[PDB]
């Protein structure tokens, strides 16, 4: 076949049920994160690709950068219920890889108040039991499907994309062939 089980995707063992139509996990720590988001805009690249009636998430998650990956997994969840994930992604990514300016909450915070979100909403957000239950979600979502990298994609929770096993002599073909792929698995 053109598309290949083991080759631009592979298929879980331990098919989730109820799984988002198109799930993707990142961290602000992680490397190849930062050029999916900031170089290859693949998120985007795969909505324009996407069909009819498709949603799409993306969450943080824990197993990197310790205390910080953490905080930063609860700052997400804030970013999602205030709806803010477009004004707060690149200055995250900038800011823990190219400055180094995110060292603590607190700087994680300054991001947020220098986006123009106001200190008030986002120290309730922080603290409420709705961003609580959105960590829990982000968790209880990488433990669903035994994560142990990113990035990572996982279609009706079937499907995992493999970008090991696509050409990247050119970044916009490989976007293209991996947004393509999101199509074909979401048409399976």
């Amino acid at each position: 076949a053109q598309y290949e089980d083991g080759k631009q995707y592979t298929t879980l063992e331990k098919p989730v049920a109820g799984a988002p139509q198109v799930l993707e996990f990142f961290s602000f720590f992680c490397p190849h994160c930062y050029q999916f988001e900031e170089v290859l805009h693949i998120s985007d690249n795969v909505k324009k690709k996407l069909p009819e009636g498709v949603k799409m998430t993306k969450y943080h998650v824990n197993f990197m950068g310790g205390d910080l990956g953490k905080d930063l997994t609860q700052a997400w969840a804030v970013a999602m219920a205030l709806g803010v994930e477009d004004k707060v992604t690149v200055p995250l990514f900038e800011g823990v890889q190219k400055t180094q300016t995110i060292r603590s909450a607190s700087d994680i915070r300054d991001v947020f108040i220098n986006a123009g979100i106001k200190g008030e909403e986002y120290d309730a957000a922080w603290n409420s039991f709705v961003v609580k239950s959105l960590v829990a979600q982000q968790e209880k979502a990488a433990a669903d499907v035994q994560l142990r990298g990113v990035p990572a994609m996982f279609v009706n929770g079937k499907y995992q994309l493999n970008p090991q096993g696509m050409d990247t002599s050119n970044m916009d073909v490989f976007v293209q062939q991996y947004a393509d792929t999101v199509k074909y698995l979401s048409e399976k």
